[PDB]
């Protein structure tokens, strides 16, 4: 109940049904679901809870946001997507690039992550500095996540396992490798590798190994590697929650 969406029209339900396909085809077609995953997260995660600031506004379109440290390599998924929103002129950028997330999670095997359409296209890009910071720990996870975004310890160590789709690429962030041995799907394998430490051909990052030794983020990390059904009933809500950031708030 700490949601009230929007009502939209007919024909923007039928936009978001007739993208949504789109995206689901090029999505698998190209093998970019990983990107489109990072691309929706970072539009979403720079909300900040005290200024209603940032958050999943449509503002990743911006060239001052894509220039952001954090953002590099995002200008490339917004550009594959353009063709795809030249198509569905009444679709908010902001719902787009949300409903981009929900599709790269599904095509590679994930959760269905309900979507409910009507954000707004904001103006203004947050000011850079919200993401999180891969070098830092728990207490700056909890400063991010939770004081800023409003999320639950649980929802830290479940949206940390999107890192099972993907990789770091050293002209992005710096960082190099995959967490995973199947990159392109979604499952718990994420956390079954932090479990068993570090090995050769996969990374960790100091904020993935954070959560092993953080008392409460190391009980969930457990779970999620030995029970696939809880981590996905957990992302799923995770990921709504963050797709949501400011948005249809009662
Ligand atoms: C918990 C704090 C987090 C930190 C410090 C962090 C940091 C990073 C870094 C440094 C990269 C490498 C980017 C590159 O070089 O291409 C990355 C990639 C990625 N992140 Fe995160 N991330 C965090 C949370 C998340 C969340 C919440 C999600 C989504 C639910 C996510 C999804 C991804 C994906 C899918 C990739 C791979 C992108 C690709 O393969 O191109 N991350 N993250
Ligand atoms: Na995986």
């Amino acid at each position: 109940m700490a949601k009230s969406y929007p009502t939209v029209s007919a024909e923007y339900s039928e936009a978001v049904e007739k993208a949504r396909q789109k995206l689901r085809a090029l999505i698998a077609e190209k093998s970019c679901a990983p990107l489109m995953l990072r691309l929706a997260w970072h539009s979403a995660g720079t909300f900040d809870v005290s200024s209603r600031t940032g958050g999943p506004f449509g503002t990743m379109k911006n060239p001052a946001e894509l220039a952001h440290g954090a953002n590099a390599g995002l200008d490339i998924a917004v550009r594959l997507l353009e063709p795809i929103k030249e198509e569905f002129p009444i679709l908010s950028y902001a719902d787009f690039y949300q409903l981009a997330g929900v599709v790269a999670v599904e095509v590679t095997g994930g959760p269905q992550i309900p979507f409910h359409p009507g954000r707004e296209d904001k103006p203004q890009p947050p000011p850079e500095g919200r993401l999180p910071d891969a070098t830092k720990g728990s207490d700056h996870l909890r400063q991010v996540f939770g004081k800023q975004m409003g999320l639950s310890d649980q929802d830290i160590v479940a949206l940390s396992g999107g890192h099972t789709l993907g990789r770091c690429h050293k002209e992005r962030s710096g960082f190099e490798g995959a967490w995973t041995s199947n990159p392109l799907v979604f499952d718990n394998s994420y956390f079954k590798e932090l479990l068993s430490g570090d090995k050769e051909g996969l990374l960790q990052l100091p904020s993935d190994k954070a959560l092993l030794s953080d008392p409460a983020f190391r009980p969930l990390v457990d779970k999620y590697a030995a029970d696939e059904k809880a981590f996905f009933e957990d992302y799923k809500e995770a990921h709504l929650k963050l797709s949501e950031l400011g948005f249809a708030d009662a």
